[PDB]
């Protein structure tokens, strides 16, 4: 298992423009296009992202390319963030993957906001961090996914993803 396989499980793959859990226009493997309620604005962002006139539909290859870019950006975002970088550096490989996942989903800013949780992860207080992470809008809105991430931080293994 690895970060890519992990995110592919959590996000799925759709080749046509769709709305995510929050109602925002998305495509590919969880690639957010816009928060704007306009489909045309969405289509415009898509063309610009792909570099062609798309009609709202992309190929698998295109989806993978956006995915590759998005994961790299997630990582780079963590490392440039004063609050995130130190946590990530303190973590083992599996748990690092869990943090990237959260960043991919909610943005660096969002995650950087889990102050107390970040502190507990840094201190390696797994059970305490898990409880804390659960007290969040994130957990209440996407409980299954949140549960997977939480279990990953708690155990340091890929158990939550094995099977899927
Ligand atoms: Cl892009
Ligand atoms: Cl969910």
């Amino acid at each position: 298992m690895n970060i890519f396989e992990m995110l592919r499980i959590d996000e799925g793959l759709r080749l046509k423009i769709y709305k995510d859990t929050e109602g925002y226009y998305t495509i590919g493997i969880g690639h957010l296009l816009t928060k704007s309620p306009s489909l045309n604005a969405a289509k415009s962002e898509l063309d610009k992202a792909i570099g062609r006139n798309t009609n709202g539909v992309i190929t698998k290859d295109e989806a993978e390319k956006l995915f590759n870019q998005d994961v790299d950006a997630a990582v780079r975002g963590i490392l440039r963030n004063a609050k995130l970088k130190p946590v990530y550096d303190s973590l083992d490989a599996v748990r690092r993957a869990a943090l990237i996942n959260m960043v991919f989903q909610m943005g660096e800013t969002g995650v950087a906001g889990f102050t107390n949780s970040l502190r507990m992860l840094q201190q390696k207080r797994w059970d305490e961090a898990a409880v804390n992470l659960a007290k969040s809008r994130w957990y209440n809105q996407t409980p299954n996914r949140a549960k997977r991430i939480i279990t990953t931080f708690r155990t340091g293994t890929w158990d939550a993803y094995k099977n899927l």
